[PDB]
């Protein structure tokens, strides 16, 4: 990896409850791709 | 564009909300920087 990954923004589902996620604020759409870096 | 956030445990109230799923190696409470590609 490298503390840095890419991921497609999705809509959370019932099966996601309890899973590690980051909440996506307004301005970034479902289907948009984001780069995520643990600092 | 770009934002800072902390990794959280998804809850029932998040169903239907915009999220990114966090892979293994990053824990709840970890600070991440997120930017749209």
């Amino acid at each position: 990896p490298g503390k840095k990954f890419v991921a497609r923004v999705v809509e959370a589902r019932a099966e996601d409850v309890g899973k590690r996620v980051v909440i996506i604020p307004k301005g970034i759409k479902v289907g948009d791709v984001v780069e995520v870096k643990k600092v």
